[PDB]
C-alpha cells in the first residue's frame, strides 16, 4: 500500500539530513527544505515575489498538469508550496495572479545553523550530486579504482558508495566524479563553516606544488621578474608594498615599467577585433581568469575556444608589439564547476590551456599562486596589493564617459580592506571566497576604485621570499558603481587540487 510507501519516500527525500538527527527531525517533519524540498510539508501560503498561492484542488487561473492523481506523493494541498514534480528551484505553487502560472517560494533551509568544518574532510553524509545537479558516479567503478591508484589520497577518508567526499585534500570541499569524459568531476554543495582565511595564523623556503609536465614549466621559478628581482632591481612603487602599514600620501594609478607584470595576459576577441577581458599567466601552460569572461548568461556572452585568443607579454594597449608579444591560441577553456552567476558570482574562475606553451622571455614570466597557508601569511603581513591591466574593467562595466582607456598597462597599489567593513559596505553577499580593496573614502583620503582588467590579477609581493603571488581576480565590484565602495577580487588560495584534477584529465 501506498501508507508504506509514504514512510519510506520521506525517508528518501531527507537522505541529505544526518549529522544533528535534530537535523534529520527538522527534516521529516516537513517545516523546512532539504534540497530540492521534496520533503516540505509547511505551510508557506506564498510566492518568493509576493502573490498568494493557488489551490492545487483549483482551476482558476491556471489548470494545473500536476494534480493529486497524477503526484499522490506529494501532499498538494491547500495552496502550500511543494515540489511535485522535483524542480531544481525547489518547492514552489501555483500563483492567483492570472500572468504567472508558477513561481518558487521562499522556504527556510533545513539545518541552516548546523555548519560544515574542514572543507568536507571529515564529511560522512550521503549526499551524491554535485551544484549543477549532475550525479556522482561510484568511486568502486573501474576507472577510479584499477587506474586512479598513482594519485592517491588520504585514507582517514572513507571513499563509500557515490557519496562527495574530499580524498584529496581539496580546499574547495567535498568532490566526486561525474558522468562524461575520463576523470571528469564536480563539487558538492555543502553548507562550510565560514573561514576567514585573514584571521588565521597557527611558510619557511619555497617549496613545488604541479609537475613540469601537465601544468608545464614555470612553477618551480614563479614570481621573479627577469627585469627587476632577478636583476635584483626595485620597481617605482613596490615600496608601498613592504611598507604597506605607513600612512602613505596616496600613489595615484600610473603607466607601468617595461616588464613589470610579465605574468600579465590580455582575452582578447578574434571578431570583431576586440579587448574582452584580462588574465594572468601562471605556467608555460595556463592561464587564469575570470569565469564571467567566457560565461555570462544575463550578457548572453559564451565563447568558445575558437573565438578567442590571448596576448601575453604586452606593455601598449594598442598597438601589435611584435619583438615582445607572444599571441596564443586556446586548446580548452575549464569554467569552474563551482561557478554561478545566478545568485552573485560566486567562484568567478576559469582555466584556460594554450594550443601551445609560451617561452618566457624578459617579458613574459609566471606569477606564483598561494596555498591557503602563504595566503594567509601574506595577509598578515601585507596590507596592500597591486592590480595592473588596462583599465578593462572600467571600460567593460561603466559608461566611462570620462577620460578614456589608457594606452599602457597601469599600475596601482590598493589597500585591503578589513572583512566586516567591506561586508557593511555592499548589498551583495562577500562570502569568504572574496575580498574587498580599494581606500576608505576622506576628501583627503580620495576614491577610484574600479582598477585594473576584468578577471585580471590582484597581486602582493612576499616579504620572505621575494617572490609576486597572485591573491586574487579581479570581478564586478560595487566600486564601479557608486564613489564610496570597494573592488571585488575573487580569492585562489583554494584553487590547487582543482588544478590539479583539471591536469591529470591528460596523462601526457
Ligand atoms: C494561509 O493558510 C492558512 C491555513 O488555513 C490560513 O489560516 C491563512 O489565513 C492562509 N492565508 C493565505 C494567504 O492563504
Ligand atoms: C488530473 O489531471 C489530469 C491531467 O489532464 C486529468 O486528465 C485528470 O482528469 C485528473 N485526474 C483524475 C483522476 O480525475
Ligand atoms: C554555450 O555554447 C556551447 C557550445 O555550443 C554549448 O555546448 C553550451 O551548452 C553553452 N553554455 C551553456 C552554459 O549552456
Amino acid at each position: 500500500s501506498t501508507a508504506t510507501d509514504v514512510f519510506w519516500a520521506k525517508y528518501t527525500a531527507c537522505e541529505t539530513a544526518r549529522t544533528p538527527r535534530d537535523k534529520l527531525a527538522a527534516c521529516l517533519e516537513g517545516n523546512c527544505a532539504e534540497g530540492l524540498g521534496t520533503n516540505y510539508r509547511g505551510h508557506v501560503n506564498i510566492t518568493r515575489s509576493g502573490i498568494e498561492c493557488q489551490l492545487w484542488r483549483s482551476r482558476y487561473p491556471h489548470k494545473p498538469e500536476i494534480n493529486s492523481t497524477t503526484h499522490p506523493g506529494a501532499d498538494l494541498q491547500e495552496n502550500f508550496c511543494r515540489n511535485p514534480d522535483s524542480s531544481t528551484t525547489g518547492p514552489w505553487c501555483y500563483t492567483t495572479d492570472p500572468t504567472v502560472r508558477r513561481q518558487e517560494c521562499s522556504i527556510p533551509v533545513c539545518g541552516q545553523e548546523q555548519c560544515v568544518p574542514d572543507r568536507g574532510q571529515q564529511y560522512q553524509g550521503r549526499l551524491a550530486v554535485t551544484t549543477h545537479g549532475l550525479p556522482c558516479l561510484a568511486w568502486a567503478s573501474a576507472q577510479a579504482k584499477a587506474l586512479s591508484k598513482h594519485q592517491d589520497f588520504n585514507s582517514a577518508v572513507q571513499l563509500v558508495e557515490n557519496f562527495c567526499r574530499n580524498p584529496d585534500g581539496d580546499e574547495e570541499g567535498v568532490w566526486c566524479y561525474v558522468a562524461g569524459k575520463p576523470g571528469d568531476f564536480g563539487y558538492c554543495d555543502l553548507n562550510y563553516c565560514e573561514e576567514a582565511v585573514e584571521e588565521e595564523t597557527g611558510t619557511s623556503e619555497y617549496q613545488t606544488f604541479f609537475n613540469p609536465r601537465t601544468f608545464g614549466s614555470g612553477e618551480a621559478d614563479c614570481g621573479l621578474r627577469p627585469l627587476f628581482e632577478k636583476k635584483s632591481l626595485e620597481d617605482k612603487t613596490e615600496r608601498e608594498l613592504l611598507e604597506s602599514y605607513i600612512d602613505g600620501r596616496i600613489v595615484e594609478g600610473s603607466d607601468a615599467e617595461i616588464g613589470m607584470s610579465p605574468w600579465q595576459v590580455m582575452l582578447f576577441r578574434k571578431s570583431p577585433q576586440e579587448l574582452l577581458c584580462g588574465a594572468s599567466l601562471i605556467s608555460d601552460r595556463w592561464v587564469l581568469t575570470a569565469a564571467h569572461c567566457l560565461l555570462y548568461p544575463p550578457w548572453d556572452k559564451n565563447f568558445t575556444e575558437n573565438d578567442l585568443l590571448v596576448r601575453i607579454g604586452k606593455h601598449s594597449r594598442t598597438r601589435y608589439e611584435r619583438n615582445i608579444e607572444k599571441i596564443s591560441m586556446l586548446e580548452k577553456i575549464y569554467i569552474h564547476p563551482r561557478y554561478n552567476w545566478r545568485e552573485n558570482l560566486d567562484r568567478d574562475i576559469a582555466l584556460m590551456k594554450l594550443k601551445k606553451p609560451v617561452a618566457f622571455s624578459d617579458y613574459i614570466h609566471p606569477v606564483c599562486l598561494p596555498d591557503r597557508e602563504t595566503a594567509a601569511s601574506l595577509l598578515q603581513a601585507g596590507y596592500k596589493g597591486r592590480v595592473t591591466g588596462w583599465g578593462n574593467l572600467k571600460e567593460t562595466w561603466t559608461a566611462n564617459v570620462g577620460k578614456g582607456q589608457p594606452s599602457v598597462l597601469q599600475v596601482v597599489n590598493l589597500p585591503i580592506v578589513e572583512r566586516p567593513v567591506c561586508k557593511d559596505s555592499t548589498r551583495i553577499r562577500i562570502t569568504d571566497n572574496m575580498f574587498c580593496a580599494g581606500y576608505k573614502p576622506d576628501e583627503g583620503k580620495r576614491g577610484d576604485a574600479c582598477e585594473g582588467d576584468s578577471g585580471g590579477p590582484f597581486v602582493m609581493k612576499s616579504p620572505f621570499n621575494n617572490r609576486w603571488y597572485q591573491m586574487g581576480i579581479v570581478s564586478w565590484g560595487e566600486g564601479c558603481d557608486r564613489d564610496g565602495k570597494y573592488g571585488f577580487y575573487t580569492h585562489v588560495f583554494r584553487l590547487k587540487k582543482w588544478i590539479q584534477k583539471v591536469i591529470d584529465q591528460f596523462g601526457e
